[PDB]
């Protein structure tokens, strides 16, 4: 049986507002309802992976489960098997895979972050997944953000203590974050972002919605303006939104938003917002397509609606040669070639490299390379030829120019990474001197760029 280079991965994100589910919700795993929908030619066609995270999710981890194979097995009549379930509160996170990928899937981690501090301690945070699935690292993040129209601040902190600190995927990455640790990372949630648009605009909202004329409440989403302005999820895509907002709903109809402000809301207004979102953020040049985005129309035991993503994953196989591993095939090189940083840091301390991939036997340290000042003010860290030659394991091409190598500059003071990166290895030339380039992120946040040429030697 040969091994996929490619799988399809299902993503979901329901906050179940504290009520059990209905007794189906078979359309949410089949990816029908409202936006871009999975053709009905695919329905008996099982994804790969099933990746559930649901918050305010009021069922055991025991009763959640039986229902979701249950749905699953009605949809396929595949039993699917369960690689990791981890709850933080009442926000979880389900990865489920059909049985042939048992033995194709390892190195399973599950992690959770808390958000806030004393008052703001106590609901709010991620669980998260990671695991390999044959020569690529998958992650899934789950987050119930901070919510209220005007926390949009607090959500963006929410975000980047939870990039901080959710331990998953290989920790010899020490100095990557898993906004670097995975081919592949989806992050998910009930993201509480909201439509900015005055109160007193509750209904003309609401009408704009029932003709399906998304443009300019879009236009107001505090995810998409956030992100335009780089305060959060800086280097994720997501799927163009053509679905109705999916909070708040009147329950067992959806016909009715309940926006108008409560004492159970705190005297806040909830405008219809989209709440529930998928963005995913993969290695340069890896093949990801998102094939479904959407949510249902008929599970309505919540406020919100359930969301449903869908991808297409490349993936690759694990390689063994007559060399590595467990040696250096010689056959191979990479070489960098008249490289420099540019680094927004105000600090003078001298930086050195880190290269980082499973491609080599360990990472590779660089000497320090010479700082001088850019036209604009900026710190220029010149490495100029003096970059070690790495030596991957395997130098088969159908191995090499599948890999990806993940870049630290560090301080030589403190050992601190300022920046991190990714390069990848697909390139359209061995043996040829061909520009390279990555932005440069700490805490996912901006701090400056790497480039400079490459030259890799594979067998061919
Ligand atoms: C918010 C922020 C950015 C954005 N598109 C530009 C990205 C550039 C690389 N892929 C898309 N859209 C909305």
């Amino acid at each position: 049986q040969p091994e996929p280079d490619m799988i399809t991965i299902f993503i979901g994100t329901w906050n179940m507002g504290n009520a059990p589910p209905p007794k189906k919700i078979t359309s949410w795993f089949l990816s029908k309802g409202q936006g871009k929908t999975r053709d009905d030619s695919a329905d008996y066609i099982p994804h790969d992976i099933y990746v559930i995270g649901t918050q305010e999710d009021p069922l055991s981890e025991k009763e959640w489960l039986e229902i979701l194979k249950h749905s699953l097995q009605e949809i396929t009549s595949v039993t699917f098997k369960t690689v990791a379930i981890h709850t933080l509160w009442n926000i979880r996170i389900v990865v489920l895979a059909k049985p042939e990928h048992e033995n194709r899937i390892s190195h399973i981690c599950t992690d959770n972050v808390k958000t806030g501090i004393a008052n703001t301690l106590g609901n709010k945070g991620a669980v998260g997944v990671s695991f390999m699935f044959n020569g690529t690292s998958l992650g899934f993040v789950n987050s119930h953000l901070t919510s209220g129209s005007e926390k949009k601040l607090r959500r963006n902190q929410n975000y980047m203590n939870i990039l901080r600190f959710l331990a998953l995927g290989d920790k010899k990455l020490s100095p990557f974050n898993i906004t670097h640790r995975f081919t592949h990372l989806f992050w998910f949630g009930d993201l509480n972002y909201r439509v900015d648009l005055p109160t007193w605009e509750a209904e003309t909202i609401i009408q704009k919605i029932k003709q399906q004329q998304y443009a300019d409440l879009l236009s107001h989403d505090q995810l998409l303006t956030e992100r335009r302005e780089q305060k959060v999820f800086l280097h994720f895509e997501e799927e163009e939104i053509t679905f109705a907002p999916t909070y708040r709903f009147e329950r067992l109809t959806r016909d009715k938003y309940a926006y108008t402000k409560q004492k159970a809301t705190g005297m806040k207004y909830n405008l219809p917002s989209w709440c529930d979102r998928v963005l995913w953020k993969s290695y340069p040049l890896v093949h990801v397509v998102c094939q479904s985005y959407g949510s249902t129309s008929d599970i309505m035991t919540s406020d919100h609606s359930p969301v449903f993503a869908t991808f297409e994953a490349g993936v690759t196989s694990q390689f063994v040669s007559k060399n590595g591993p467990g040696t250096v095939d010689s056959q191979g090189q990479i070489e960098f070639l008249r490289c420099y940083a540019t680094l927004k840091t105000k600090s003078q301390t001298k930086f050195y490299l880190e290269f980082h991939s499973s491609c080599l036997e360990s990472f590779v340290k660089s000497q320090e390379g010479e700082n001088e000042e850019g036209s604009e003010g900026e710190l220029v860290v010149k490495f100029g030829e003096t970059l070690p030659k790495l030596k991957p394991i395997i130098s088969d091409p159908e191995y090499l120019l599948d890999q990806h190598i993940l870049i630290s500059i560090k301080s030589s003071d403190s050992d601190e990474s300022y920046g991190e990166g990714c390069i990848a290895l697909r390139l359209e030339a061995t043996e040829t001197q061909l520009p390279i380039y990555t932005p440069l992120t700490h805490h996912g946040e901006l701090t400056g760029h790497f480039q400079g040429e490459i030259k890799l030697q594979t067998s061919q």
